[PDB]
């Protein structure tokens, strides 16, 4: 069975606070004596191109007002990285968990926890398109939403915080360093993200996990080679498949080698017509091989 | 767009403890001084049927073990109600969060937080099906595993205790009165749920989301009225339908009768063949209208 879930929330909520300048309001992640948010909020109200320059040159400390669960924090100072602001407030966060910072790459699974005026309000698994953008559920006021992931050892990884929606819905965000994934522009435009391939790895391990749940009438006996299907995938809209052997937990327990799965991707690339793998009616790209081993066998 | 998730887990992270008797341990919820768990804790290890009012009484207190991240609880005493003990603790839970317990109804969404060990690993929204089961993702451990609701005014709705996997694969628990959801047996059984019906009001929620964004190709022009739609609907697996006052929100927006929207589904009733609907490739029961309301409109 396959769920996506996401990670416990609550070491994340501890770190959001409300962040405001002037009348714009959005969310910021407290950690020791620094708050990150995205420097929208101190964008001026216009309908002309933004010069981030500008503002931040023109910026004044009095104007901003940093909360935690309505309790305002003091602002010391303030600097611009990419598309964020770091934030030195005159306290730290007591309640700051053991984290590191990381960059995502597509494919990559993390969790959002959606924000509104510094709380949260709701939580969810998503993960990193190959245009580098996210399918989340975002409203007025999400802007600065983080995005985290929580390793083994409980170190929490920061990896996104929101910073806009382009007009075809996609989500866009930064990392916590201020680069945008995908390098799209922190501000309304034209922009348009590239067409979304579907992610192989992640196949790979729905239709191990189909496999584990007795359903096989799709199987193809039929070997393809990875250069093979990676020489496939490029001209239908998939990407590379990545590596065989992360997979051999699966492979050993069926009897279905990574090859076989590869052909049959190729066999299903279509549709099932009109029959379903696990309720889905299209090959499924939602879930990776680690979410596959944990919810399975809690590996 | 229309995404499944959660409401932030924080507050109940801190509730869940190790319940532990003999070598059997599980997940149990610590309000105040009480900890509530399912009853299969103490029982004997066999094939046979369980007798648990033989095995509650030859418990000893000084065979639980309840710990909170590691520190030990001293247990005061148990009591058994229905599939649930109430076990009374020496310390207070500083982090009872404001609470009440609610039993659910088929079609009210709620949170699974998924907990091994007394640990949490995983957060995800449900719906509870006319046959008192849920789809969620478990392996071995997460009996006790908490659902919950957070109200508008910061209260927990405490409703849910995971107690058993069906050999169906579906899910079955407790409220925290011990009545098992459906009357399931709270152990090992050969037993079958019944089929599960469409929830209606959920899939009417699911065509006013579409509505409002721009996906209208499979309108009809034409109504069916709610004694009409209610006939078709025990003769083709769908409930009843509630009433047409709660979607005025919704019929304003879009606006679009109730009626119109019971007709469009006696229509998309088969195959959509072969667009879609939000991605879906037939009609989903997964969101209530306070989840569509909720994420369209923050209210």
């Amino acid at each position: 069975g396959l769920k996506k879930m996401a990670q416990p929330s609550g070491c994340v909520e501890r770190c959001v606070v409300r962040v405001c300048y002037g009348s714009t309001v959005l969310n910021g992640v407290w950690l020791g004596d620094t708050v990150t948010c995205p420097r929208h909020v101190i964008a001026p109200s216009t309908t002309v191109l933004i010069d981030y320059d500008h503002a931040y040159s023109t910026m004044r400390l009095h104007n901003f007002s940093v909360s935690h669960n309505g309790v305002f924090l003091g602002v010391v100072g303030v600097t611009m990285h990419g598309s964020v602001l770091r934030i030195k407030v005159s306290q730290s966060n007591v309640h700051t968990p053991k984290h590191v910072f990381k960059t995502l790459k597509p494919g990559d699974s993390f969790n959002i926890l959606a924000c509104y005026e510094g709380i949260a309000s709701g939580v969810f698994g998503v993960n990193l398109r190959t245009n580098f953008t996210i399918k989340g559920s975002f409203i007025n006021g999400a802007c600065g939403s983080p995005g985290y992931n929580v390793r083994n050892d409980g170190t929490v990884e920061f990896c996104y915080l929101h910073q806009i929606e382009l007009g075809s819905g996609a989500h866009v965000g930064s990392d916590f360093t201020g680069s945008v994934y995908g390098n799209f522009d922190d501000q309304p435009s034209l922009q348009v993200e590239s067409a979304n391939l579907m992610l192989s790895d992640n196949v790979v391990a729905f239709l191990y996990a189909a496999l584990l749940n007795g359903c096989r009438w799709w199987l193809c006996s039929t070997r393809v080679n990875v250069d093979g299907f990676n020489e496939w995938a490029m001209a239908n809209g998939y990407t590379s498949v990545s590596s065989v052997e992360c997979y051999s937990i699966l492979a050993a327990k069926t009897g279905v080698s990574v090859e076989q799965l590869l052909a049959s991707i190729q066999h299903l690339h279509e549709g099932f017509g009109g029959k379903n793998i696990l309720g889905y009616s299209s090959l499924c790209d939602e879930f990776t091989l680690a979410e596959v081993v944990k919810q399975m066998y809690g590996v």
